[PDB]
């Protein structure tokens, strides 16, 4: 559970926002890319796993599950690559709700940046710092620290 | 000190590697950029502060210290921007040592990636996971968790 992350891809402004959610905390990392390719997804996972102890990734679609570049990055970084099949039906809804929340925040900051990627990072900042009581950023740190000890 | 980060800029292959070091842990984030500008530095700090509770940044040089875009990002993200003067002289050496270690790792993985940015992220991963004992990634989590609690 401390090491489990979920990939999520959403669209805005004719661009792609790639998101990794730390399932237990709701903490996120995200990036803007022109389109979701295996190489982009692989690179994003390499970045993520250098930053947090990523043990398992539930991929966002079967193309990234299949992608040999994504598999090579998971091998490199010591990540177990799994499917994202929502055997729990509430998984679909949680991700949907997050995409809607993120897009709403992006709208609230959109005028404060020229480039979409800036607004997305502002949205990541707000999402991770929002107290719900602890923030997602606080919850991820506590979960992993508990796990280390 | 859980909140204190130091910016560091180094060169390789005609490109710039921008590094943020969490001083208390030695944990790092890094990116490759064509050249160090106020705008790239501002964007890097925005990304960083969405991911970790950044209270203070010691900037790497007087141009990023002066930069109005860097100041606007520090304002946006709630970061106190400070100068990077090594009033403690052992600070110069620690960063120089880190740049040489990072470059060493980058050369050990350089053949495993076409693009420099990939090699740099592999080096970030290795650096943060290296046990010296605890790794830098373990230390940063423990430090911040203790601070929340
Ligand atoms: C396309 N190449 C192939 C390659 C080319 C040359 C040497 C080795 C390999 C190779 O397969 N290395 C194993 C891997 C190790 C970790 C992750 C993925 C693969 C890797 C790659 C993937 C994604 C990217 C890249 C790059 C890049 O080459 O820089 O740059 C930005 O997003
Ligand atoms: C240069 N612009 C000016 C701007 C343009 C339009 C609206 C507001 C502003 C504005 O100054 N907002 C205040 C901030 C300034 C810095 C950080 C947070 C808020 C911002 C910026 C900085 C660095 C970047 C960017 C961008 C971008 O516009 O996307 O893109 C990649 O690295």
């Amino acid at each position: 559970s401390p090491g489990i992350w979920q990939l999520d891809c959403t669209h805005l402004e004719g661009k792609v926002i790639l998101v990794a959610v730390h399932v237990a905390s709701g903490y996120i990392e995200a990036e803007v890319i022109p389109a979701e390719t295996g190489q982009e997804t692989a690179y994003f996972l390499l970045k993520l796993a250098g930053r947090w102890p990523v043990k398992t990734v539930h991929t966002d679609n079967g193309s990234n599950f299949t992608s040999t570049t994504v598999k090579a990055a998971c091998w490199w970084a010591g990540i177990k690559q799994e499917d994202g099949i929502p055997y729990n039906p509430q998984s679909q809804g949680v991700i949907e709700s997050m995409n809607k929340e993120l897009k709403k925040i992006i709208g609230q900051v959109r005028d404060q940046a020229e480039h979409l990627k800036t607004a997305v990072q502002m949205a990541v900042f707000i999402h991770n710092h929002k107290r719900k009581g602890y923030s997602a950023g606080e919850r991820i740190v506590d979960i992993i620290a508990t796990d280390i000890q």
